[PDB]
């Protein structure tokens, strides 16, 4: 009886040196992630529309470019919603499937239903289009050293289809698409063959990005057991910008402050922290002010602080694979 699903645990981080940190600095282009992963998700994605149909097809052609091996699944399910029943499709993008171990960064790619309102368009920017356009730069930015993968341990990105509510907020209008996938992964032996291990207990840590993209965010610590992941985003935040590597930056203004939040925050991590899978909860406290307003929209996002993260999130990410 393999004590494998315990490794995580104990798993370390293989932390990059100067030279190293300055070379993902480097690496990562916020005004390409900006015209080709950003600005094509700035769209109506509801789910079902034909928003959410040509999100997912940019989101999957975007992946299917990269040299790495990406594995694209798109998870389509139905449910019950305060409109009837209705079809929404996960998108799941895997580096080495058999694997028993994976790193999962996620997000959620629809966007709230709102009936246009003096022809106004909701398109949520930081809710969550830019946690999408991260995720895809960092794909791209870490292509080369992602493609080395080709420690039982691998990378996994999870786009979440009808996070938000039709209505208003309610347990049985809201995370669809997660509460549908956390369920379908812990009914899934893994690695293939497995006796009696699951999907969820080979997600080693779920990196839910949501509400980025505003000015001044600050991510609380809300977990004990990813606390310590926390310390290393905020480590790595100190290091990058002791090197000179953040733009517009201080150390009062940081965006990993020492400091927890009792509270639950609805959200996607939900259905898997109620498995037991260890979440660090990507989300700041408080929310952007434009929070579920027209104005969530690209004129409102602070380009230098999603420069910052994305620079942030890929050395946590090449830290926690040993890449
Ligand atoms: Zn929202």
């Amino acid at each position: 009886a393999s004590a494998w699903p315990e490794e995580k645990n104990y798993h370390q981080p293989a932390i990059l040196n100067s030279s190293a940190l300055r070379q993902i600095a480097e690496g990562t282009s916020i005004s390409e992630m900006w015209q080709n992963d950003l600005q094509p998700l700035l769209i109506e994605r509801y789910p079902g529309s034909p928003g959410s149909y040509a999100a997912r097809q940019h989101i999957m052609q975007r992946i299917q470019r990269l040299q790495a091996d990406w594995v694209l699944e798109i998870d389509t399910f139905l449910s019950q919603t305060p409109y009837g029943y209705r079809s929404f499709s996960n998108i799941i993008s895997t580096l080495n499937p058999t694997a028993k171990r994976h790193l999962v960064l996620a997000c959620h790619y629809d966007s709230k239903y709102f009936s246009h309102w003096n022809n106004r368009v909701f398109v949520g920017a930081t809710d969550s289009a830019v946690p999408c356009a991260m995720m895809l730069e960092l794909a791209r930015a870490l292509d080369k050293k992602l493609l080395s993968l080709k420690p039982d341990l691998s990378l996994q990105l999870i786009f979440f289809d009808g996070q938000e509510a039709f209505l208003h907020w309610s347990p049985q209008d809201s995370l669809y698409g997660s509460r549908h996938l956390a369920a379908k992964m812990a009914s899934t032996p893994h690695p293939p063959g497995a006796r009696g291990t699951s999907q969820l207990h080979g997600m080693d840590l779920l990196v839910l990005l949501d509400l980025i993209g505003a000015p001044n965010p600050t991510f609380p610590n809300f977990f004990p057991n990813s606390a310590r992941w926390f310390e290393r985003l905020q480590a790595i935040e100190h290091e990058l910008h002791e090197l000179g590597l953040l733009k517009d930056h201080s150390l009062e203004g940081r965006y990993f402050q020492n400091y927890s939040y009792g509270g639950v925050i609805q959200d996607d991590h939900i259905p898997f922290l109620r498995r037991g899978v260890p979440v660090l909860h990507l989300i700041p406290s408080p929310f952007p002010e434009v929070w579920h307003t027209m104005d969530d929209n690209e004129e409102n996002l602070d380009e230098s602080t999603i420069d910052n993260l994305n620079k942030i999130l890929q050395v946590f990410v090449l830290e926690y694979l040993h890449l």
